[PDB]
């Protein structure tokens, strides 16, 4: 199983399809498949858990990647099977998602709270509870409840994209410091990016 707070498991929420791929709901993905790459790990097809995943060494620790196949709203059905199985808590576990809440190119680590409404995280917390850490993404609000849908399915425009872009790039610099436990020192260093 999960050792402390080193963070052992890395999630990105998302929906599958290329019709999905671009669009601002799939931040996480972005993260968790961008994390791969610098790594060499591998995302296969994981179908026992609903989702793809992978295992591979993140600066000496073995950790594993998820990305819930299940669309946003059932994310749970990949999640929570997978980190019980595994034996990962929660405090091991960080969750990359979009937030309506926080500017494109604004970028935090939280530990525990609220699904702040997003669909995805809705479909975790009721089973695991919340003292997981996230790595919010920030994507801009639409304005309205009833334009959310059709923002976080839609395409940002390449400003707002840029903004993402750089943001989930700092990101993946403080990893190595999440997978050693240093959730301190990586919240302050994850919350301090600025994109210009």
């Amino acid at each position: 199983g999960s050792h402390m707070s080193n963070i052992s498991l890395i999630v990105g929420l998302g929906n599958p399809g290329s019709e999905y791929a671009q669009t601002r709901h799939n931040a996480g993905f972005w993260f968790v498949e961008q994390l791969a790459d610098k790594y060499g790990i591998t995302l296969k097809n994981d179908p026992k858990f609903h989702g793809i995943s992978g295992r591979g060494n993140i600066e000496g620790h073995d950790v594993r990647l998820l990305l819930p196949m299940t669309y946003m709203n059932k994310s749970g059905q990949s999640v929570v099977p997978f980190s019980k199985f595994y034996q990962i808590a929660p405090e091991a576990i960080l969750i990359a998602h979009d937030e309506l809440d926080m500017n494109p190119g604004v970028i935090r680590l939280k530990t525990g709270g609220g699904h702040g409404g997003h669909n995805g995280l809705r479909d975790i917390v009721p089973h695991i509870g919340p003292n997981f850490h996230r790595l919010r993404i920030g994507i801009g609000h639409p304005g309205s409840k009833e334009r959310v849908s059709g923002h976080v399915l839609g395409k940002a425009p390449s400003n707002e994209q840029s903004l993402m872009d750089g943001a989930i790039d700092h990101a993946l610099s403080k990893v190595k410091l999440l997978v050693q436990g240093q959730v301190p020192q990586a919240m302050n260093q994850i919350n301090a990016y600025k994109p210009a």
